[PDB]
């Protein structure tokens, strides 16, 4: 059908911004803390600990399946990114405090791609 296309259409245009959203807030880690999945080989006991890991590369693959529906789904998973850290690691890590750094700098870009997605709709 057309409204099946006009909707895939929409998905694809959400796609393209959420993918500009992504490289924006992976500039804000620029240590490349949050870049991979973490090691279960080098973190054994990981899942013990974190029940939803999630890293970078991890949305990004979901990202390019078109697999964020809107972007709550998308702020979900970078929300994983953060919390995960914050809980594994200490206050005084440089694990921690990149994620702090992280989430400081990326709420000022999640604030307008809001605007964006609604205002494109």
């Amino acid at each position: 059908s057309m409204e099946q296309v006009a909707m895939e259409l929409r998905l694809t245009e959400l796609t393209r911004l959420l993918r500009s959203v992504l490289d924006q807030l992976q500039d804000k880690d620029p240590a490349r803390i949050f870049a991979q999945p973490v090691s279960l080989k080098e973190v054994p006991d990981y899942l013990d600990h974190i029940k939803h890991p999630m890293d970078f590369a991890t949305m990004r693959k979901r990202l390019e399946a078109q697999g964020y529906k809107n972007l709550h789904e998308f702020e979900e998973d970078f929300d994983l990114i953060i919390d995960n850290c914050m809980k594994y690691n200490a206050r005084d890590t440089v694990f921690y405090r990149a994620a702090v750094r992280l989430r400081d700098q990326g709420g000022v870009v999640l604030r307008q791609a809001r605007r964006e997605v609604d205002s494109i709709g």
